[PDB]
RNA sequence: GAGUAGUUCAGUGGUAGAACACCACCUUGCCAAGGUGGGGGUCGCGGGUUCGAAUCCCGUCUCGGGCGAAAGCCC
RNA sequence: GGGUGCGAUGAGAAGAAGAGUAUUAAGGAUUUACUAUGAUUAGCGACUCUAGGAUAGUGAAAGCUAGAGGAUAGUAACCUUAAGAAGGCACUUCGAGCACCC
């Protein structure tokens, strides 16, 4: 669903910066990359199912980096909306 | 002429030097840098000369080049 | 503006380390190791001693191997005092630029 991720009002990028996203419960949706490596992104969706907040997976990584108008792609993305 | 420490170069009859690299400690999540130490070389190979050969001689191996009809020879 | 490389699998910055460590002095201790050097005189060549080696010549004493032990300095290693740094990854916040080139 690249439709809410390049539209949104707070979004955060990068596994890292969706895991403290996590850490705070201030995030309203998460968004995760599938093409990338599941030893990170396993850490990030669990947390996310723990927390309870929703989770909508996409193909592309570097389609998820041109979202969000990076230059380099990311693994994972917060919506802290 | 080219062949010498792991690599790169010195060493022009006295058992192989430097630099860098490598190991150990300093030392620690991890490396770099650094400082002490340390290990390492049929000197292409084999005979001879000599008390002693990387050095001289002979045979021989590989590479580049020169001379020669070639065998050889020279660098 | 152009050509590359890297970058949310984290650009970059600061912090935290590294650390009271390296380094700089004054003493202290005077045992360790390493380095340099060993009168005259023959000899190319000498810190001394033992054991093998090998040994032509020179010398009071030879070059190798293995030990052990020495003076003269120069160093590091250990205490006390006063000062006292430094690069990168990883880590910790901020989270997108940085580097080489014309
Ligand atoms: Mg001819
Ligand atoms: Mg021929
Ligand atoms: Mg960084
Ligand atoms: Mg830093
Ligand atoms: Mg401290
Ligand atoms: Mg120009």
């Amino acid at each position: 669903s690249y439709d809410k991720v390049s539209q949104a009002k707070s979004i955060i990028i990068g596994t890292k910066q969706t895991v403290k996203a996590l850490k705070r419960g201030s995030v309203k949706e998460v968004v995760v990359a599938k093409d990338a490596d599941p030893i990170l992104t396993s850490s990030v969706v669990s947390l996310a199912e723990d927390q309870g907040i929703s989770v909508s997976m996409v193909e592309s990584m570097k389609k998820l980096g041109k979202a969000c108008g990076i230059e380099v792609g990311a693994a994972a993305v917060a919506i802290i909306l």
